[PDB]
């Protein structure tokens, strides 16, 4: 209060968890891209192969704040597969 009236308020340096559903026959591409664990993040894995209809998939990464977080969501629907987005 004896400082600032507005602000972001926005920190939070934790694994992160977005729900990101694909609506494609062809996410094979994305399967094995989103597999390749390049950096310390991971993926739970909604169905193999009992969604006929979409391809729900989420996402657990390390985040520090919005910063990652707009990168993160701006890395995993980097392909044009994937439709809807948590």
């Amino acid at each position: 209060m004896p400082s600032d009236s507005k602000k972001p308020t926005i920190i939070y340096p934790c694994l992160w968890d977005y729900r990101v559903i694909m609506t494609t026959k062809d996410t094979s591409t994305l399967k094995e891209l989103l597999e390749t664990y390049q950096r310390p993040f991971k993926l739970e894995f909604k169905n193999t192969s009992k969604n006929a209809k979409f391809y729900s998939f989420n996402v657990s990464m390390e985040v520090s704040n919005e910063s990652e977080r707009n990168e993160i969501f701006q890395k995993i629907s980097q392909l044009d597969k994937v439709v809807q987005t948590l």
